[PDB]
């Protein structure tokens, strides 16, 4: 009868948790709310859109695994389509701070992984860091992508970011989000499929080094990481990042993982195979194969 | 002679005063306040203009083996000495692994023993990450930050609302003085090693670590740990090692030995990437000496 939500539930309003419990029943409820959803519960809330935004927090919290700091941080991310994306930080022990993934970054990366074309909006409880203002400025949506905040007026990104630096000052057109296929012919089982399409779809305009990531769980389920480049370069989300945020997002803990394949070029300019295992490892996963891309 | 052509960019008078002062091979890419003053009077450039007219001098030392677009930077010491500062990726790693010109030059400046920075000069506004890594310093969101063609501004000009360490009550922000009594012992590369790891500056992990480097003439250079408070601006220690031995006017095939001071059982782990990391330059005699 665990619940990773039980604790954040008790925190929400009365009728937030009658409308929300049947669609969390899955013990696997993907952390995403699909239009039809939202709409459900703005009807059995009476909330507008972005107090049910604020008002669904905890949970996206509730999903974080800050295994370091124990401070959760949640974050949803709200499709043009109307779908809404939960996200939330990552702290990975006996790893670096060079590994970890902040609520932001796990909400925009679950939005874009599952196909969602560009976002209206962000919200969180704190206002983002530099590291993820830099992060959202990559994005299609650009510096006008609404920040709402608690208690504040919501303001675009420009408002966070003055003076800013990112992808179109390096004359690269094709932002984040944007639709990619880079080509690489699809072939094999369904988790090699996953790995390169995955990396077919990756956003790398400035090494040029295309990778993406599939993991297999013990109950077949399949989840992938595309990579995703920064016009600033650190923010970077590497392709293993992307994988182990859905699997968590997902409800599955890390033992969940029975295979694990990274595609990528063996002689591109950046190699991901080196921190890729360095991580799963850290996670006690030592079952890790490449997938030669070229 | 990696200046040689940034020389040939400086007004003819800046030019003569300086090209004496980077006569040894090895110059320290960094300015005494004494040599500032020589600019200056040689010059007649108030220090903001002279800070811009050397930007190229400090980018002639960056590593951009990725992108091949070189950025300067130059922090100002409260001292008066100037530090040089350039941007490192490193072809066969990660974008993670990548030093931006501002944490160069700020990281150049702490390893020296500088104890604060008055401002920093560069010549593209800050990134998001560095206006991020500049808030862990003891300088806060007041240091001013100089722009060419824009007026100067503090930090919390371009970080609005910001968060830092401040915001996680730390007292003991980064440049302030550090020492966390490991016991200094063995060869002079190890002792380097654990002297690194002494000051560095980890209070979110308390994962204390320090990089030593000893190169085929016998020079050592080592780099400390530098954490922030939004966790990925992060300073490896390796990466500190590297920007010294790099703006000290030497390449990666000079190093011949490295060592990793870390705790075997800390919260945060920097082994593999270290490894990893020099096995991608070219280098394999790696040793870790272990904190008690
Ligand atoms: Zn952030
Ligand atoms: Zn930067």
């Amino acid at each position: 009868m665990h619940s990773r939500f039980q604790a954040a539930l008790t925190t929400l309003a009365a009728d937030l948790q009658a409308a929300i419990a049947p669609m969390l029943a899955d013990p696997h409820f993907p952390a995403l709310l699909e239009a039809d959803q939202v709409a459900t519960l703005q009807h059995a809330t009476g909330l507008d859109e972005d107090a049910l935004a604020f008002a669904l927090l905890p949970l996206a919290a509730a999903c974080a695994r800050p295994d370091l700091s124990h401070f959760n941080v949640g974050a949803i991310a709200r499709g043009v389509s109307g779908r809404w994306y939960f996200g939330g930080n990552m702290e990975f022990l006996g790893a670096t701070m060079q590994q970890t993934v902040h609520a932001e970054q796990s909400a925009i990366s679950h939005a874009w992984l599952r196909g969602e074309t560009s976002l209206r909006a962000i919200t969180v409880n704190y206002t983002p860091c530099g590291h993820c203002r830099q992060f959202m400025n990559e994005l299609n949506s650009g510096l006008a992508l609404r920040i709402h905040l608690p208690g504040r007026e919501a303001h675009a990104l420009e408002h966070y970011l003055p003076d800013a630096f990112g992808p179109k000052d390096l004359e690269i057109k094709t932002l984040l989000m944007d639709e990619q296929d880079h080509g690489f012919p699809v072939s094999g089982d369904a988790l090699t499929q996953a790995a390169i399409q995955a990396a077919n779809r990756c956003h790398a305009p400035y090494s040029h080094s295309p990778s993406g990531v599939a993991l297999e769980l013990k109950d077949g389920t399949i989840f992938s990481g595309s990579y995703a480049e920064n016009a600033a370069f650190n923010p970077t989300l590497p392709p293993l990042q992307g994988a182990l945020n859905l699997l968590s997002l997902n409800g599955y803990d890390y033992p969940a993982i029975q295979r694990a394949i990274l595609a990528e070029k063996a002689d591109a300019a950046l190699i991901q195979w080196d921190a890729t295992v360095a991580t799963l490892k850290a996670l006690g996963c030592h079952n890790i194969e490449r997938v030669l891309l070229g």
